[PDB]
């Protein structure tokens, strides 16, 4: 199974720069989302979510096809709350037709981390929308109530080694965790991009709770809280070596997320040899926007 990226006809860096600008002044004035949180977090999962569906082996799910459009992956149960993101991109979508479901979401994604502060994401276009008959079945979606082993072996389909997987999860220092989408209860909340995950992991004092869901999950007396797979990378010997690095040098986990997230975006693409070069779109802030 291939897939081969194809360029929007006639588009060009500036194009795509109108979409990011587009989706990042409607993040700045869409500000009360979420207790105002707004919608940079939810957008960064949903560009995860519709990604983390591909599967190595046979090249299936991934970003490639905008397969979240249909209903058997909209409905999907670890999908719950991403539909926020979907109807904050939609008029987007109506304004910029000629942008692929695929490039939408990734491009969300990649708008929502800058926006943040967070790094630079370089970003390729041309994914082609797929018909409903490609849409993944549900359950290719990790669970949370699960250990180092699975975190581990689950990210083998998506071919990330450990240093890719311990900065990806990185993102959770973004948002928060809502009862009625997950089964797990919140705690404090943030809405701008930093290496605060892997210190909140080393320097809190977990407890472990049970939740009003009757799942279990990491507290501490601050108010923050670690999902079982986010308190496994400190169980764990080889994760808990990378987390003390990243807790100890914010630059280097800016650069090996920026790696990290864009390989998980372009998963299962296959770029034609005379296919532009990753754009590196500027923020408002560089713009004077
Ligand atoms: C083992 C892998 C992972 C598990 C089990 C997991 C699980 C979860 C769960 C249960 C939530 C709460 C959803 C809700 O109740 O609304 C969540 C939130 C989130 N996750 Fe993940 N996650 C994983 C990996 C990732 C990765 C790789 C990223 C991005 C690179 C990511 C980004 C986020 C973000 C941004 C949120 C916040 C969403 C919001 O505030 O609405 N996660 N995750
Ligand atoms: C966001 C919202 C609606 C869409 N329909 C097709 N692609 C979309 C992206
Ligand atoms: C999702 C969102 C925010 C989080 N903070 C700690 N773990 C989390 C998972």
């Amino acid at each position: 199974l291939v897939h081969v990226a194809s360029v929007e006809k006639g588009r060009s860096y500036e194009d795509f720069q109108k979409v990011y600008n587009a989706i990042a002044l409607k993040l700045r004035e869409d500000d009360e989302y979420d207790n105002y949180i707004g919608y940079g977090p939810v957008l960064v999962r949903l560009a995860w979510h519709i990604s983390g569906t591909w599967d190595k082996h046979d090249n299936t799910g991934g970003s490639y096809g905008g397969t979240y459009r249909f209903k058997k992956e909209f409905n999907d149960p670890s999908n719950a709350g991403l539909q926020n993101g979907f109807k904050f991109l939609e008029p987007i979508h109506k304004e910029f037709p000629w942008i692929s479901s695929g490039d939408l979401f990734s491009l969300g994604g990649v708008t929502a981390v800058q926006e943040m502060q967070g790094p630079k994401i370089p970003w390729r276009c041309g994914r082609v929308d797929t018909p409903e008959d490609t849409t993944p079945d549900n359950g290719r979606l990790p669970d949370a109530d699960k250990d180092a082993g699975y975190v581990r072996t689950f990210f083998q389909r998506l071919n990330m080694n450990d240093r890719e997987v311990v900065a990806l999860m990185g993102a959770h220092a973004l948002g928060k965790t809502h009862l009625k989408n997950s089964g797990y209860e919140g705690g404090g909340a943030n809405n701008v991009f930093t290496n605060e995950f892997y210190l909140n992991l080393l320097n809190e004092d977990w407890k472990l709770e049970k939740n009003d869901a009757n799942n279990e999950q990491w507290d501490s007396k601050s108010g923050y809280m670690m999902l079982p797979t986010d308190y496994s990378l400190i169980q764990d010997p080889k994760y808990l070596s990378i987390v003390k690095e990243y807790a100890n040098d914010q630059d280097k986990f800016f650069k090996d997320f920026s790696k990290a997230f864009e390989k998980l975006l372009e998963n299962g693409i296959t770029f034609p040899k005379d296919a532009p070069s990753p754009f590196i779109f500027k923020t408002l802030e560089e713009q004077g926007l």
